[PDB]
């Protein structure tokens, strides 16, 4: 509870129309902090939300990837800001597996290059700058550093 449900589904309902870009993420194991890139197709009830992926696929890997989400697993796409250089401890996304991963930043950028941790792996490898992000949270309606 660092959201609130009315707020959520109140703001949800208002953004998340036919043709909206947004994020969505998953409950599925080894999946838990990670936002992939979605359209939504259409609202589904007052609570849910048919999406359309960008990246992922059907099994054939050719037809773009639909499903149903709930209004607390769809956010808005976060503003970027590339002005950023990252420090050690920062808490990223990067952008693989077709997916914005949830890492954290071990080592500053060399050589356009940022070294990171996945905690979900337990892997550590260097990512290619414009692949990587600060995290961010959507919570009712704003954007929020952790």
């Amino acid at each position: 509870a660092r959201v609130d449900l009315e707020t959520t589904r109140a703001i949800a309902k208002q953004m998340f129309s036919s043709g909206t870009v947004v994020e969505v993420s998953s409950d599925e194991e080894g999946f838990q902090g990670c936002w992939f890139a979605a359209k939504v197709v259409e609202p589904v009830g007052e609570d849910k939300f048919l999406v359309e992926y960008r990246d992922l696929r059907e099994k054939d890997g050719i037809e773009p990837l639909k499903e149903e989400t709930d209004f607390l697993h769809i956010r808005p796409p976060p503003p970027r800001d590339e002005d950023i250089d990252f420090a050690v401890g920062d808490k990223i996304n990067a952008f693989y597996n077709d997916g914005w991963w949830v890492g954290v930043v071990i080592d500053g950028m060399k050589h356009g290059t940022v070294g990171i941790y996945f905690r979900q792996s337990q892997e550590k490898m260097r990512f290619g700058r414009q692949g990587l992000r600060l995290h961010k949270d959507w919570v009712d309606g704003t954007w929020q550093l952790p």
